[PDB]
């Protein structure tokens, strides 16, 4: 009985952790996307003020 | 054998499920950042489009 428990707690745990460790690397990918973002959002921010600014000149 | 086995299945049951929760809320996170500096970059290039031909004119 002990072995079947074992057995079976054993097969949970190694398909859960592959499932939080493929969601782990698809969240680092996100958070890659996201630095990206956070790049343009700036560029593109100084761009407009400098625009602006040589606008009114 | 069995209860040591048990036992350590155990923990480790805790700490996978324990990283993928932190891991959903990464990736929940990251989503909606990444949504709001996506929206917030296409606003920057629209404005920057429209003043740099008011400043052409």
């Amino acid at each position: 009985e002990a072995e079947k428990a074992a057995d079976e707690s054993e097969r949970g745990m190694k398909v859960i952790e592959s499932r939080a460790q493929k969601d782990e690397e698809k969240m680092e990918i996100q958070e890659i996307q996201l630095k990206e973002a956070k790049h343009i959002a700036e560029d593109a921010d100084r761009k407009y003020e400098e625009v602006a600014r040589k606008l009114v000149i």
